[PDB]
């Protein structure tokens, strides 16, 4: 059993590429932000980077963002940008490369669902004139970065419900197969009924969710920071609301 | 104002390709099923076809499915299958195009498609307008302007839009409906999903507040689209919607409004 908190990612300075994965709408984006916001507080600079074809960085922050970096309003520290790149994975490689050797200390990546993330990792192994070798070279480098776990982890976002956790599983697992590190799970949108209330629906639900959770724990307790975040009444938008949510990431809502 | 039900899709016999779209996890797959289930009840046969680079038909029905058609357990009528297909997007759509052509020539009377994210269906459209060996660019040519014919024909093809009350989802439904407009393709239904109506008689801050927050959205959807979209409302159930059994039930509401006071 480890802290149910991301404190550890705060602590691990080595980190250069933090990847947030999970299933469509489990709340990936929302975290990516929260996480950045939180790192942004304790790093020199943090670049938040969306690849998802539909970008919601902007929407999340209420702020037009481009393939051009820029300061996030209400910060001096944190930057965000939204771009889009057999062979789609090649344009992606290029971005990381150039970015990687940018003057940003840590990057939190947002992207197209476990799906693309997946195919891409697989790739290198796929390939198994001198520009042939030139490409090879760089991929190879990039891949190593990936396996180096001082430089790269994944956070797993998910909510309690069959189809999401089933990804988080496979995902964690391929991450294992490809020799890439990952030790956090943001289980999100938990419903805790407000104490003192009897309310069929909330009770019943906390029941149904609870069930999943317990599992998650039992499975992963010992090796994953398993973070628990409350499902808020309102969407999580605005620097303001996001800062707040992001707190919990770091110190457990425990009501 | 039209009925808040998909009765119209049951009624519209000409339909051949029903596409269910919306944002990741708003409940696309679940409807696709429910919708097929219900059509299945009043068509000769229905093919439920997934492209999501995912395997969620199976998971939804608890049943291994493949690029090979097959009978859905507990039905004699309904079939489901799951596959995955110098430019980029180009190779890709080529693929998809070929699927449909392929599949349009089976007996199945009506097909309900499940698929890869607005991004992907979107690429498809932007693409055409845009767009004994080589004698072959001719053949694709042909395949697209027909396929794309059938997209533009509103006797053969609509979209159903799925979504739930929350900023980001509805903002897609909007753009989507809109591009659908721009590309001359029909669409006239909205399954707003996951509504929370508090059980009557219950005072319960959170449920109240939420019904408040969602309600706000809904009222809107209605005002804007009341007059021209069947705006269907579906309750958010305690348990996941899996199993033929559970999906049958759910799907009912698709057709006859959950209306609890
Ligand atoms: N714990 C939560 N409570 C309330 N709203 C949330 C929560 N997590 C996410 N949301 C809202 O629900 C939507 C889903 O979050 P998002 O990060 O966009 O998911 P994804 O990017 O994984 O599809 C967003 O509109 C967000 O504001
Ligand atoms: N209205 C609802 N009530 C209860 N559970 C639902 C409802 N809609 C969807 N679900 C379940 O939520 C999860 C996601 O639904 P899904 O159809 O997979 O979304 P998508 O296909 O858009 O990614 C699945 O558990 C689904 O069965
Ligand atoms: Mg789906
Ligand atoms: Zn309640």
């Amino acid at each position: 059993s480890m802290e149910p908190t991301l404190q550890s990612i705060l602590d691990q300075r080595s980190l250069r590429w933090i990847f947030v994965g999970g299933k469509g709408g489990v709340g990936k984006t929302t975290t990516s932000c929260s996480l950045a916001i939180q790192l942004a507080k304790v790093r020199r600079s943090v670049l938040l980077l969306s690849t998802d074809p539909a970008h919601n960085l902007s929407d999340a922050f209420s702020q037009k963002f481009g393939k051009e970096a820029r300061l996030v309003e209400g910060f001096d520290n944190l930057y965000a940008m939204e771009i889009d790149p057999i062979d789609e994975a090649m344009s992606f490689a290029e971005v990381l490369k150039q970015v990687n050797s940018l003057s940003y200390e840590t990057i939190v990546f947002d992207t197209a669902p476990t799906g693309h993330t997946l195919r891409f990792l697989q790739f290198p192994t796929v390939l198994e004139m001198e520009k042939l070798d030139s490409l090879r070279v760089t991929i190879s480098e990039v891949n190593a970065q990936f396996k180096d776990e001082r430089l790269t982890t994944f956070v797993c976002v998910c909510i309690p419900e069959f189809l999401s956790l089933y990804e988080t599983e496979r995902m964690i697992q391929e991450l294992a197969n490809y020799g890439i590190d990952t030790h956090c799970i943001v289980v999100n949108q938990l419903l805790f009924p407000k104490p003192g209330s009897d309310c069929e629906q909330c009770t019943a639900r906390r029941r149904m969710q609870k069930k999943y959770l317990d599992q998650i724990e039992e499975l992963y307790d010992e090796e994953f920071n398993v973070v628990k975040m409350p499902l808020l009444v309102e969407e999580v938008r605005g620097k303001e609301r996001l800062e707040k949510f992001s707190e919990m990431l770091i110190k457990p809502f425990v009501p």
